[PDB]
């Protein structure tokens, strides 16, 4: 079962940020964010996921954006952004 | 009379996120947001702020969490987190 500080689906950030757990159900398409293909934007490869978050699981991780909360390494957001080096 | 784009007070997106144009004004000092006194937190030192939006001057500046619009650098809403990176 998913963590009691996951990211709410209507949550009113998320609803605004186009937050999905599911990125497969997101708006990456559209949005069209560059550094990657669409279908290969995740919050896994995200600069804002932050992995040593308390309660981090292999599913559940922290993001910059949503203090205090787990986003899914599967979601999406439109803030989403290539970790890069 | 400000940009055409100004986030007003009656847009839906506003009121879910309890923004306010004047941060003074706001709710900031009781939602106690982390990572800044929250009578220090306003649009200009948010993560979300987008400073080279499209018709930004410098009083208007893009929200990440508003897409086409432009807050007020004196605003503040209850996603505030501080700007880092
Ligand atoms: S900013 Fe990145 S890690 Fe955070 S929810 Fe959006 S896509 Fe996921
Ligand atoms: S997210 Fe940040 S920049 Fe956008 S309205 Fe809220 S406080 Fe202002």
């Amino acid at each position: 079962s998913a963590p009691a500080n996951a990211v709410a689906a209507d949550d009113a950030t998320a609803i605004a940020l186009k937050y999905n757990q599911d990125a497969t159900k997101s708006e990456r398409v559209a949005a069209a964010r560059p550094g990657l293909p669409p279908e290969e934007q995740h919050c896994a490869n995200c600069q804002f996921m932050q992995a040593d978050a308390a309660g981090a699981t292999d599913e559940w991780k922290g993001c910059q954006l949503f203090p205090g909360k787990l986003i899914n390494v599967n979601g999406w957001c439109a803030s989403w952004t290539l970790k890069a080096g």
